[PDB]
């Protein structure tokens, strides 16, 4: 009988002009769980300009040159835990 | 500044796995600790008791338990700009 | 006290095929160290020997009917033990 | 044989952030599980939950939030060979 | 969520050595993963060929290669709540 | 996929230490992340309490604690290519 994994502290909503970056983070209650970062509800794939990181209970989304399409709702998942929060991409 | 593209060392290969029997997939990468993502059937998955993303040093590794007949199709791993694909056969015994 | 929470199952193999056993304890980043027939295993190209988190793997490639046997576990106090059985097709 | 030195292969670069916001500095190696030391400002810094250090692989990130004007300075980190600065702006 | 701070389970422990010889420091956390810091004589170390800082799950190692006598004094580890301390000394032989 | 061999870039040192004090143990290597095994006088070390093993990126650190006379002899590393070896001398003081 093992505790279920919380968010301890959730993911925050960020504002970030066009072709800045923007980064998200999550902090769960316990180390080393494996989690999934999706993007309008799309999952994100790994590249030079999308950045999925871990290090212990934290979690961290980089997204780099951000695009006005990209304006909506990030979100994160690790088996029973979940956060969301809102990307705003503005124009200067 | 010069830096080497990220390699497959070891490709993913094919399985072939009887229905309630669990599968693995296996990779090697040229490099450790690369951010990896798995699709099957091109539908990225996430982990949960019964698909389980593994990671170690220049090993990653895909758990497939309790495998159905309607996860027969391609596996896909992507780590940097290094790409796998290889087939999940499972079979009705 | 670290605990189990997913034992070391039993496997079956052909000669020639992969074996692979898996074991999940309470805690992660416990060292684990893994036996087979009761001899420690050191990590080669047909014996890998995983960590992930809570997570233990071994790998076994090329399997041997010699190999035949009982695979085991042990971190810290936790202990597992599974049958690997290697037979031909 | 022979061993090459740790690089720099993506420098920190400046952060502009206002009063009470969040800051991320991000640095990346030539190799992973290098240890790494940050400073802002010639001091080394101490991990808190308002100032994160946080590694992954060839990634450094550093998290310092709630920003201060008396913040504005240089952050630099330093793995090995490899030395990295760059300019945190608190503005008002 | 509700969460216990961060614990020593194993404190550091005095060492002596001979000048240019190497010091080992050993201290074991309640949790994998959290990061620390390390002191000698109050100062933050700087981790230099000589002197290494290692992290493996709940433990922290120090080492200080060619200890001169300079630094007899107090080390220092924390990590959050957790903190602890021990006594290097260096000896002329 | 053409890959160098591991090789080893600090060796072990040889370690002196009397009845009941710990011994510590490192060698680096040419990459992290790489599997290994410890032996002393030739036998696999089983990790206990008094026997710790220890990885962290490109170092690989044994510590021995409570370290008695008939331990004296050879501490060895192995990691598939690699290998090295030094002696673990315990006195009386
Ligand atoms: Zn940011
Ligand atoms: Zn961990
Ligand atoms: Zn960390
Ligand atoms: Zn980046
Ligand atoms: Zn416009
Ligand atoms: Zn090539
Ligand atoms: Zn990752
Ligand atoms: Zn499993
Ligand atoms: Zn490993
Ligand atoms: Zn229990
Ligand atoms: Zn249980
Ligand atoms: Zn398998
Ligand atoms: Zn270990
Ligand atoms: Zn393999
Ligand atoms: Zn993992
Ligand atoms: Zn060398
Ligand atoms: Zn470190
Ligand atoms: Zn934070
Ligand atoms: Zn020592
Ligand atoms: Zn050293
Ligand atoms: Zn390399
Ligand atoms: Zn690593
Ligand atoms: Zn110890
Ligand atoms: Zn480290």
């Amino acid at each position: 009988a093992m505790a279920l994994i919380e968010v301890e502290k959730p993911l925050y909503g960020v504002e970030v002009f066009v072709g800045e970056t923007a980064h998200f983070e999550i902090e769960l209650s316990e180390p080393d769980v494996h989690g999934q970062w999706k993007l309008k509800g799309q999952p994100l794939a790994a590249s030079p300009d999308c950045e999925i990181i871990e290090d212990g209970k934290k979690h961290i989304l980089i997204l780099h040159n951000c695009q006005l399409g990209m304006t909506g709702e990030v979100s994160f998942q690790a088996a029973n835990t979940k956060s969301a929060a809102n990307l705003k991409v503005k124009e200067l």
